[PDB]
């Protein structure tokens, strides 16, 4: 093709980062290529799991996005037969040790209000913890509990809207915006 | 030879680990290519103790497993002359700086509690820590003191289950646990 | 799933080499973990294209396999449009600059002298150079003009040939051969 | 040219030290050749503001400095988009994501009385920290919080002795404090 | 700023290569984020004279380009008080040690015979030696000596025309054409 | 020469300590391949030093031993003139920015109650604390302030019993210890 | 145990020299520890065996010696499926590319003459090269053919002396060559 | 001390080399802080001879220089009783084993004639190869017969005019010339 979005990808996320992403769209039969708007979604939310697992201690976090299905299903399955929590209908982001729960990452451009609405509807499985993202600055996770501390979570906020910046300085934000 | 759960070996495990188990194996006379039942345990065990002693503060385990048993033994010479605690009769994994005694790890594909039986049958030094783990996500230490946080134990226990899948869904579960 | 022959694939070739068969069945609708025989194939074909790069000076060759489709039939423009060949029907392997012709590599399990035809018959563009290999360590090229010198083919099919006895250890040569 | 300043601010500070520098005054129109003494401060300045940053938490700080203009801006417009705090007139050095506020990082080769007086007279936004280092071991940060620990403050000075020390030797320093 | 062409070049060409290009815009008062064909031109320029000097022999090649202007010039004349060639009024972008002479690289997006034409005029030593190339796949020397083999010129303008390809991709290469 | 000590020390001991104690005596008229046994207590010195500074939290030591005399003096002046402490007579080996304090660490192969009364003789600065650790498993320190904690300190004597022990396996102990 | 050969054995060869000839011993049941003078064979027949490969093309030879037993005769088993040449009764050392055929390699402590002797009469295939080269600067090939040049082969007697002069230097020597 | 040659020379050569100078002036009782200029003359006679050393084929030349004084011998022991030279009265630079000689390497500041009388005055053994090399471009060798290429040799020379100019633009070259 030759879309403006894919080069800012490339220049702006690590290329670990880019590889993973595509993989995951392939896996899932989509092409960076042509779904740029999702090639930079899928890019924003791995690196924002990559950065919320970061925060914390060292063993505290159990990373299952990045993975392929297979592997991350396996892992799941792992940690449901150790802990004895519930087995979740559909594929989490992260597991706790801390708090024993998994963690559902989300980062939205509209209101973090409206993501979440959807994503405790589709989970059923109300053990799994939410945690959503905007890329406005504003944050909130069940029963109010941000697990992770402030700073941590602030840096992932100022990043946010660093991507934000650099996606409106070369005229790609309002595409990325309304096509969520 | 040519078998299946060799293979699966060199896949599953990090590379320096299927060598130092390689290495402990023709110290005493054995085979990996034939005996990969015995292959895959003492990976197994080899990376659960290097687990164990990435949990916890820098200085405070010295690892005893996955040294040659020349080295192995100058070391707990060493840590009996300084510390004064007895010398065990047969070579530990671990030794805690913080609590003061040698810790035997146990990997078992039956229940834990037979296991330490005949560990703690073998091992006459009483002050020797045993701490066992099993596939299915048990564990029980002396004294009920397990050493480490619980999210270090998860994570090990979590790593086990993984292990037993990955060869479950090889089909090499079935005689790797009826064969310890 | 859990197949014998992608363990011993990914004990065989190198990472990298796993890494490009996986991206370019995945482009093609592919996957390794079922279509495992394939998967065999074409990290073979990747590591003989690579092998047969390596022999010759150090600016002869430009390799065309191993890339994505889009950047692959990029690259094949540009040596036309520079050069002045005719562009293939479809993508060779390599470029000659020393022979000014493109190479179109072939591995088989059978005779070398029905692949050719084969491959004689789909390649239409008679400037294509085409060499082929087999796992019994034959070869032969067009017009009798193999291209490298004797000591790098003679190195090409005794790596073929290691395969195949690794493949014939295991048990997987039989599936494998009666598979093309 | 040929400056004594100008090898020994090569071989006094780190190779990436020095790159940022350099970077930092050709994008304000400086020679690194001629204006020697500047080049040993920006040089200085840079590495107390990334020893600054060393302490403290893994997450506390974001560092501004050493950014190009436009990406320092980018960076404080997320920071401030993101907390709240009001945008400070010039760029400032670092943020504390602890404290939730600026930092301006000052090195001088006077008392440190003095530049405070200018910097706290340029900075109009007074939520901005101001923080002072000299050459003599003295340090002055506002409303007393020197927001870092002793040790890590302790370490900064002594550098700054120490290259306040080699300049002496070589015969640099006279000239170099006469230049402030 | 926010262009296509800057985030095309940092994704294709290697970092090294825009790092040496940025620092010889900014030596001369050029910025890459506003003049953008400008930085397409000296990343392939750079490129050029690096894959040109990679042909031929190890200890062929001096050089000239690449470096800063001070440093370049301490070479030239280093060169000139040695072999006894004369002084060339510009600086040159090599040295052929083989030859004896310096060579001029051009890449020019317009045809090769006017390129020389000028580059000749400026050029007032003749012994300079010139070397043009086009991104159309012409290429033209004096006294039609091209120095290298025909392989590692053919490597050059392939790779030339792949980067006029990648620009028209993303709509690029007409505004980078008509700005010469 | 060729002394048993020689390569032992070369097999004992890191490569970069080896080189560091190497440039320690030649800077002191000693010569490693005849003054074996000071090379082995040297590197044994060096290690402790390293050990040492490695316990405790990050920014806590100063290391003065290993710099030339030169640079180690420059250090401790810093140090007195940033502080206030008093500059010792001779070099200690460490400072503690937590206690702001030199440290003389040492290693004796007699007891510990004699080395001290030596090096509390020769240092007059009362000031400095002294550390003493012995290859027995011994150690003291001034007014009982051992510094660091338990764990990093038995760390240090378990090596100096491995170094006693493989001395003593090889029959360099004996000339070793009767040699202080 | 405690040898002055161990120690010197480490200290002369690289690390993967000593690990590569650990584990042929532990292949045939030998212990370095206990015979050292074999330690210090094995580890030189391995080093002119990769200096002897190290001459030549780079596609020139086959490496057999080095590999375990299993790969190493499937590599022998592929050359000669391959070209065509008969399975040697044990094992060779290389194979030539360029001249078609396995080379064996020795070394000794006596006299060139009377090793091959024994090496040609064990050695049944009358293909296979022999070529013996001594710790003294004498060597001597089947057919008077050196396969390669005389500078690689001057290097190799070079190494042998400094080995032996190494040896003699600490009195190993002595014991090293009446125990061939 | 405090020397602008000793900054420029650290600033000028490669680490290595600067340390290896280092050692062998320690080696020989000499300071590299207050023999500034032999300083830079033993880094400039080390440069040169590995660049003479790097043209050539590989296997080519053994190099003497840069290693103690007593495994420089032992190397030219080693060469001696190899290829049946005699041994040199003084210690040599380097070894061909193409022409079978000892090379001397010179580098001077005055005329390359009166140099090479004062080095065959010395050298008594005739066998030994002379060559040297001035900074003003000039070489001359014994025999007229001067090893490499000329591409390797101007090399070479090109760099010390390079030195010269660099030490000229800081003015360290009168008192370098007038020092020899
Ligand atoms: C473990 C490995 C990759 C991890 C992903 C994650 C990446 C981590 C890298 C760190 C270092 N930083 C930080 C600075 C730059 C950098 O590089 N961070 C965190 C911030 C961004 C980033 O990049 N982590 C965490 C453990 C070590 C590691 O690398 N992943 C991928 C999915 C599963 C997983 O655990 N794995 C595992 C197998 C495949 C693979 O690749
Ligand atoms: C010290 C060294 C090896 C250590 C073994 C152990 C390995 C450690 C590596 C870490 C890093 N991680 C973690 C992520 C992947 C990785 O790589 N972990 C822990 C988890 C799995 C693993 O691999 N550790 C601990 C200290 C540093 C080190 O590497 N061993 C081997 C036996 C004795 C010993 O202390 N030694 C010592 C001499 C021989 C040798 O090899
Ligand atoms: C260029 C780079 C990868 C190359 C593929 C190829 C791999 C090469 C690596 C060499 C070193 N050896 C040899 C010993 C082990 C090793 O590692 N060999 C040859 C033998 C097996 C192997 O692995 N080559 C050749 C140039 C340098 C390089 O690495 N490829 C991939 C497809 C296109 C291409 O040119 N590229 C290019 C962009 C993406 C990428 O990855
Ligand atoms: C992030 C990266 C560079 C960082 C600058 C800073 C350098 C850091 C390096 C550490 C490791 N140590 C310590 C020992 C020697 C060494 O090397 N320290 C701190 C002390 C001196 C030093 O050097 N840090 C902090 C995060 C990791 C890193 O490297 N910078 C540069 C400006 C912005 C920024 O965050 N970036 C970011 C993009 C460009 C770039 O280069
Ligand atoms: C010497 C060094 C840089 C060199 C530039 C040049 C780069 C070279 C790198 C090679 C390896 N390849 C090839 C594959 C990818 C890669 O990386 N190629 C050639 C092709 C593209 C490329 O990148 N060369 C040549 C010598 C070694 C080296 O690296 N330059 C920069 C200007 C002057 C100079 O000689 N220098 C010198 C001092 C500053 C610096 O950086
Ligand atoms: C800073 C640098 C060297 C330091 C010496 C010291 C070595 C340190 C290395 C660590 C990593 N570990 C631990 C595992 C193996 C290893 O490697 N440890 C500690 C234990 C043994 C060891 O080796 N430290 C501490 C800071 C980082 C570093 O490397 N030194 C040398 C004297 C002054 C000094 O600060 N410097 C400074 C300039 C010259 C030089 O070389
Ligand atoms: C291929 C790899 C190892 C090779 C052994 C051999 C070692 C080679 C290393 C070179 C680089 N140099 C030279 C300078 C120092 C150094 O390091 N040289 C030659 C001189 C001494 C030395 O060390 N070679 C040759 C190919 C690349 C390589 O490394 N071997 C081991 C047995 C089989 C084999 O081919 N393999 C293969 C699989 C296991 C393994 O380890
Ligand atoms: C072998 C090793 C060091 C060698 C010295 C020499 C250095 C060589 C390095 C090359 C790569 N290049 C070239 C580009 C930059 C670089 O780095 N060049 C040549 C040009 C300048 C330079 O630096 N060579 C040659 C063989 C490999 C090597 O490195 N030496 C030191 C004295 C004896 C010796 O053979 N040794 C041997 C034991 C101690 C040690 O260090
Ligand atoms: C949709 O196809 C996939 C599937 C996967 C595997 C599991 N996916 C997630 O877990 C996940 N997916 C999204 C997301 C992103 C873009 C468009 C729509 C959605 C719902 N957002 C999340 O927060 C999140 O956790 C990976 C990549 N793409
Ligand atoms: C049995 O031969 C060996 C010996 C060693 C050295 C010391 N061994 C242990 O310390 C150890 N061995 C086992 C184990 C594993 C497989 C079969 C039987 C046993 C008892 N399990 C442990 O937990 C454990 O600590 C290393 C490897 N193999
Ligand atoms: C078939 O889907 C693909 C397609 C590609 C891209 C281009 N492919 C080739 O160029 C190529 N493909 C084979 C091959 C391998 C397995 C089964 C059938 C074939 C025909 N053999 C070759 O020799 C060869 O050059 C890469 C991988 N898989
Ligand atoms: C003046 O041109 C520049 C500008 C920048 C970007 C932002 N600069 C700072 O933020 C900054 N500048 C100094 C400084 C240093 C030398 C002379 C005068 C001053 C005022 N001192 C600081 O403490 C400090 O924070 C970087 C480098 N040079
Ligand atoms: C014009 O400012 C500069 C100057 C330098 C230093 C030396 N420059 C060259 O040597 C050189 N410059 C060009 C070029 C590129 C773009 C626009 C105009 C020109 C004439 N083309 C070449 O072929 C060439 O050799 C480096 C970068 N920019
Ligand atoms: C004897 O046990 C082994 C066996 C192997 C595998 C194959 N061995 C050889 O190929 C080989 N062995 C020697 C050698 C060395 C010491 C003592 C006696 C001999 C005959 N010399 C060679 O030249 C040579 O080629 C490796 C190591 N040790
Ligand atoms: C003089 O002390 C040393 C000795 C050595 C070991 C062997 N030295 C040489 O081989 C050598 N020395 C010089 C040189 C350099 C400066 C002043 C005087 C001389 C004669 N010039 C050479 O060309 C040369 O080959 C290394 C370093 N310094
Ligand atoms: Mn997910
Ligand atoms: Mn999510
Ligand atoms: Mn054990
Ligand atoms: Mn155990
Ligand atoms: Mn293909
Ligand atoms: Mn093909
Ligand atoms: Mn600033
Ligand atoms: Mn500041
Ligand atoms: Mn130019
Ligand atoms: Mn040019
Ligand atoms: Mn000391
Ligand atoms: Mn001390
Ligand atoms: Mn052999
Ligand atoms: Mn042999
Ligand atoms: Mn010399
Ligand atoms: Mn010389």
């Amino acid at each position: 093709r030759g879309s403006h979005m894919e080069d800012f990808v490339r220049q702006c996320f690590n290329p670990m980062i880019v590889e993973l992403a595509e993989k995951a769209m392939k896996e899932y039969g989509e092409d960076p290529k042509i779904e740029t708007n999702k090639f930079a979604a899928i890019c924003t939310h791995l690196e924002v799991c990559f950065m919320y697992s970061d925060g914390g201690s060292k063993h505290r976090f159990e990373i299952i996005e990045g993975r392929d299905r297979i592997m991350a299903w396996t892992v799941v399955n792992s940690i449901c037969n150790t802990t004895g929590v519930e087995k979740p209908k559909f594929l989490p982001d992260l597991y706790d040790y801390k708090e024993n729960r998994f963690i559902e990452i989300g980062v939205t451009r509209r209101e973090v209000h409206i993501y979440y609405l959807e994503k405790a509807n589709k989970i059923k499985s109300e053990k799994t913890h939410i945690h959503i993202f905007s890329f406005t600055g504003e944050e909130m996770a069940t029963k109010a509990d941000y697990t992770l501390d402030e700073e941590s979570r602030a840096r992932i906020k100022t990043r946010l809207f660093t991507i934000r910046q650099e996606m409106a300085s070369r005229s790609l934000w309002d595409s990325f915006r309304q096509s969520e």
